[PDB]
DNA sequence: TGGGGGCGCTGAC
DNA sequence: GTCAGCGCCGCC
């Protein structure tokens, strides 16, 4: 993550729903907000947003009545993504998984916050011929907020991780905010290899697969983009080998293969999946951030999280825009 | 709400 | 056909 030096969200409380490792919060925090709320079910998300922050988030959301909510200006809330992923099976609104994010139309219908601030993956944005998204927009221009949405790629904000996420900015229309813009793209000067950790703290990650079969040469030129090398087994998601001179394939938090949740990459000769702390820097996390105990644990929360980096910009931005109100 | 890994299909080229 | 995906399923 970076340093905001000019704190836009000073004064303003959020809610951090669907909270998992925090990620929103380091986001608003780090530009001056304050976290009123919590929301988080799973038993080790909960420790580990405890381990970091010293609070265990309420459970269940669709158990908590939306008017013990406390008051707050912006809401968060990277809603599951299962039933929307392309990497699913997509039954979206139809998946027990899926209906969350009328759980947080509930809560905004009663807190009524400044902005609702929102995200999810890619395929969201096309699922069910685009209906789910035109859905979500029409929920919130019904309870009189404005409606931007994009899927903006970490690798265009300092990041090495192609991560497309749709990300829904959503304005109270007696705000008349006029001016928000999603952030602009800028060049890539950081990647996998800038990251990594040294070699003898990730020996056990280390796996030497004899069904290896190295498709493309390694290059010595970075580049912002995943370029493979290679695969095992048939290939699959978690069996492909990727140059750590490029970027960072989509972190998962469900995903299988001997590469699971992280994908592979060529080091120093041997080929070997990310350590949780590469994890946390690939999703932007600042190395004081304290993982999981559990591994396994670990590169799920990782996978299901968010890329600080492109959540600063944009709650800077949010910021920027309720801040500008001339005379 | 465990931890490991083989998979197989979809979306967007 | 290329290829990558906050995933799925069954195993222990
Ligand atoms: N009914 C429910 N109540 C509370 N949390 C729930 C929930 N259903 C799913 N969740 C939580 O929703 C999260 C979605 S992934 C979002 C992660 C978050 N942005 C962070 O930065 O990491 C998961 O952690 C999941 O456990």
């Amino acid at each position: 993550m970076i340093e905001i030096k000019d704190k836009q969200l000073t004064g303003l409380r959020f809610i951090d729903l669907f909270a998992g490792l925090g990620g929103f919060r380091l986001a608003l925090e780090s530009c001056g907000a304050e976290c009123v709320y919590s929301n988080e079910w799973d038993k080790y998300a909960q420790e580990v947003y405890e381990m970091n922050f010293g609070e265990k988030p309420e459970g269940d959301i669709t158990q908590v009545n939306e008017k013990t909510i406390p008051d707050h200006d912006i809401l968060c809330a990277g809603f599951p993504c299962q039933a929307f992923s392309i990497s699913g099976k997509q039954k979206g609104f139809e998946d027990s998984r899926g209906t969350l994010f009328f759980d947080i139309a509930r809560i905004v219908r009663e807190k009524k916050p400044k902005v609702v601030f929102m995200e999810n993956v890619k395929n969201f944005a096309s699922h069910d011929n685009g209906n789910t998204l035109e859905v979500v927009k029409n929920t919130m221009n019904e309870l009189d907020y404005s409606f931007h949405a994009k899927v903006l790629n970490a690798l265009d904000y300092g990041i090495p991780q192609k991560r497309e996420r749709i990300y829904m900015i959503c304005f109270r229309n007696d705000l008349n905010i006029q001016n928000f813009q999603f952030p602009k793209p800028f060049e890539l000067n950081t990647f996998v290899k800038d990251l990594l950790l040294p070699d003898s703290e990730v020996e056990h990650l280390v796996i030497d697969r004899k069904d290896l079969v190295m498709t493309n040469q390694e290059i010595e030129q970075t580049t912002p983009k995943t370029v493979r090398l290679g695969i095992v087994g048939k290939g699959g998601q978690g069996e492909r080998i990727y140059s750590t001179r490029g970027i960072a394939i989509t972190l998962s938090a469900y995903g299988g293969g001997i590469f699971a949740k992280t994908g592979g990459y060529l080091v120093n000769g041997k080929t070997r999946k990310l350590h949780p702390r590469e994890c946390a820097r690939v999703m932007g996390y600042p190395d004081s951030y304290k993982v999981h105990p559990s591994t396994s644990q670990a590169y799920k929360q990782f996978g299901n999280s968010v890329v600080i980096n492109v959540l600063q910009y944009i709650a800077y931005n949010i910021g920027s825009s309720l801040n500008f109100k001339p005379y």
